[PDB]
């Protein structure tokens, strides 16, 4: 039913499939191992993707379209790279790097002090690294429409890598009530104009890239604690912008202000980001 591409296939059996990965909250995704992906008697571990039991037509759609993106949108270090695909014979098989550390907020949560915990220089490390990925898929026209730090993982190395850039989303169909499975709103990382206006844009990407920043320096904070959607709305209609968090340079907190501007044209870009955030990493402790 689906067309073969000899650029990624990898036949069924060099895919010895392991443990479930993400609880189901990001698809149907298992740790796995491929022997033979370059180098033919070596193993690699990947993370594959499929589609659920009860999955419609609309679902094999997406997946789909999620690997094409993929593969238009070319590697990077600091996103997460497609590998390979079963396509033939069986169910779609979405082969991509995995990160076993985790997602970005858990990771950072987990080396909150009282698992080492993290310097200055590593927190600004992080960061660089997100705006790093973020600019390469901006200039490849990709607009993420969901960047938090749930969104990032980090590899064995401590690499991060911007996750699920290709998703298909309608965004007339967002429930803005709708939770993530740690009990969150992801509304409260939407540009006020995407949130208002289903305005999705590179802007406002920078917008969210200035709520993740939040995040790094608040070792996984949640924002807007508390806050339902209804009563969000009222504090961005009021302008109103998140504190300065603790042990934060107020270089870094203009930063964070820049991303949220009014204006939309008046954010930085990712460019100006990476920048930027080369200059702080060179210069903290
Ligand atoms: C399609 N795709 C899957 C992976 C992938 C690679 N390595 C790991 C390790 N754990 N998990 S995970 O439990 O499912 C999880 C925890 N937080 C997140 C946020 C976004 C996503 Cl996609 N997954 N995730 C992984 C998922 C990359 N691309």
């Amino acid at each position: 039913e689906l067309p073969e591409d000899p650029r990624w296939e990898l036949p069924r059996d060099r895919l010895v499939l392991g443990k479930p990965l993400g609880e189901g909250a990001f698809g149907q995704v298992v740790l796995a191992e491929a022997i033979g992906l370059d180098k033919p008697n070596r193993v690699t571990k990947v993370a594959v993707k499929m589609l659920k039991s009860d999955a419609t037509e609309k679902d094999l759609s997406d997946l789909i379209s999620e690997m094409e993106m993929m593969k238009m949108i070319g590697k990077h270090k600091n996103i997460i790279n497609l590998l390979g695909a079963c396509t033939q014979d069986g169910p779609l098989y979405v082969i991509v790097e995995y990160a076993s550390k985790g997602n970005l907020r858990e990771y950072l949560q987990a080396r909150r002090p009282p698992e080492e915990q993290l310097s200055s220089k590593d927190l600004v490390s992080c960061a660089y690294q997100v705006a790093r990925g973020m600019e390469y898929l901006a200039s490849k026209k990709c607009i993420h429409r969901d960047l938090a730090a749930r969104n990032v993982l980090v590899t064995e190395d401590n690499v991060m890598k911007i996750a699920d850039f290709g998703l298909a989303r309608d965004i007339h169909h967002i429930d803005y009530y709708k939770k993530t499975t740690n009990g969150r709103l992801p509304v409260k990382w939407m540009a006020p104009e995407a949130l208002f206006d289903r305005i999705y844009t590179h802007q406002s990407d920078v917008w969210s890239f200035g709520v993740l920043l939040w995040e790094i320096f608040t070792l996984g904070g949640s924002p807007y604690p508390g806050v339902p959607v209804e009563e969000l709305f009222k504090l961005l209609k009021e302008g109103h912008r998140m504190d300065k968090p603790s042990n934060c340079t107020n270089e870094l907190y203009m930063m964070m202000r820049d991303c949220w501007h009014a204006v939309p044209s008046q954010r930085p870009t990712f460019k100006q980001l990476v920048e930027d955030l080369d200059r702080i990493v060179a210069l903290t402790s």
